[PDB]
């Protein structure tokens, strides 16, 4: 099992899940117990007091979702709460809070007590990100970084005597790691790094790419944005291996393409795909809504035959970048290659958990675990 192995593969659950229509809809209950060592429950936000708050009322008090994921501790699974995520990232909020003194103290001890609360067992940290504000670079102060490494050492200097984990989801863009991590404080004391080697590319380019490259290809713009040179770079900077849980995508980053007549990499771009019925949102499908495009749509797949990065596929002048079963497992094999401390996922409900493409229930998740526990690299 997952549990007994020397990896883990963290899961993160999405409260919103629940508002999908038919399959779509993801409940707590719908948690496979057998495919997550740890589950994150996404998301808590920043409070206008400063202090960590629910965010979905609805769902996570009065339908007991807090307590419907903890239920999972009984497996003897950890379940974290994430605090931010993109959404919650959008302004100054957590630049303000990192920045002082005395609303961190506040906010650690009142965080604290909300997890025991609620039976969490750890908190994982989901700003998007210390001094790149949504990406943006030019936003923050680049002492968002000491405030973030000062935040990350007091909530474990009261995490740890109680036995409490600490955890981040961080950047996987070499500028952002630069202006906005301290990676030997993270290192040091978070127990696990949880590296979002995915939207590399999307629909903010202007130009068709892969969401999670593993490996540089020869068009690239760059040769930093590639899940190979993210992890090694997490590592120069000072993570040890152990630390790292390497992100993989669970869904597709997808394009309106100016011109049907090509369809390939790096082509021009007007806008992101149209939104899938299900996920409602432009420029993003869920692995469910990209496999029935395929299997009943007719969508044409593109392949790396080198195996750098997963699938492209493409109907009309729509086309969507995503990772398919193959190149899971040569992402699996690569956490196993350089003892990582396993794998992640987002998320849970975008992967086909109900089995609408005939390939099984968690098709993705399933290989993951699968090349988690085979021995051989
Ligand atoms: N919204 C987003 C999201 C996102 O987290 N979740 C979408 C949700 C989530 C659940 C259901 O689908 C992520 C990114 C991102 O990683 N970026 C990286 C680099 C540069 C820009 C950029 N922008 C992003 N944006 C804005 C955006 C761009 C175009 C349209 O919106
Ligand atoms: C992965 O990255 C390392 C260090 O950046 C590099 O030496 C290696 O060639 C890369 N693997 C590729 C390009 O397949």
């Amino acid at each position: 099992s997952l549990l007994n192995s020397r990896y883990k593969l963290v899961c993160y659950y999405t409260n919103w899940s629940w508002y999908r229509p038919g399959i779509g809809k993801y409940s707590p209950e719908d948690i496979d117990p057998s495919l997550c060592t740890h589950i994150v429950y996404g998301f808590a936000v920043l409070g206008n007091d400063g202090l960590m708050t629910a965010h979905d009322t609805w769902s996570d008090y009065d339908n007991r979702f807090y307590e419907r994921v903890v239920e999972y501790k009984r497996y003897g699974i950890k379940v974290s709460l994430a605090l931010g995520g993109w959404n919650d990232s959008a302004g100054d909020k957590y630049s303000k809070l990192v920045n002082d003194p005395a609303a961190r103290a506040k906010f650690v001890q009142h965080a604290v007590a909300f997890l025991e609360k609620y039976g969490f067992d750890g908190l994982d940290l989901d700003w998007e990100y210390p001094k790149c504000w949504q990406v943006d670079c030019s936003k923050g102060p680049d002492s968002d970084k000491q405030g973030f490494a000062d935040l990350v050492h007091e909530l474990s200097a009261v995490l740890k005597p109680k036995g409490l984990l600490l955890s981040a989801a961080v950047s996987p863009n070499k500028m952002v790691i630069d202006a906005g991590y301290d990676v030997p404080v993270l290192a040091r004391l978070l127990d696990w790094i949880a590296v979002m080697t995915y939207d590399y590319h999307g629909q903010w380019d202007k130009k068709t790419g892969h969401v999670a490259p593993l490996y540089y290809h020869p068009d690239d713009d760059t040769t930093y944005f590639n899940a190979n040179y993210t992890i090694h770079y997490w590592m120069e900077k000072g993570t040890p291996a152990s630390k790292i849980v390497m992100g993989m995508p669970m869904y597709g980053q997808s394009f309106t393409i100016e011109n049907r007549g090509i369809h390939g990499l790096n082509i021009p771009v007007s806008d992101g795909g149209e939104p899938g019925e299900y996920t409602r949102a432009k420029g993003f499908l869920a692995y469910y809504e990209i496999c029935d495009r395929i299997r009943n749509s007719g969508w044409t797949v593109v392949k790396d035959p080198y195996q750098r990065m997963g699938p492209y596929a493409y109907k009309g002048n729509q086309w969507v970048s995503f990772d398919d079963v193959e190149i899971i497992k040569k992402k699996v094999n690569f956490i196993k290659s350089l003892n990582l401390g396993g794998g992640m996922i987002w998320a849970l409900d975008l992967d086909d958990y109900r089995n609408r493409c005939g390939q099984g229930k968690h098709p993705l998740l399933n290989a993951i675990k699968t090349e988690l526990l085979n021995p051989k690299i």
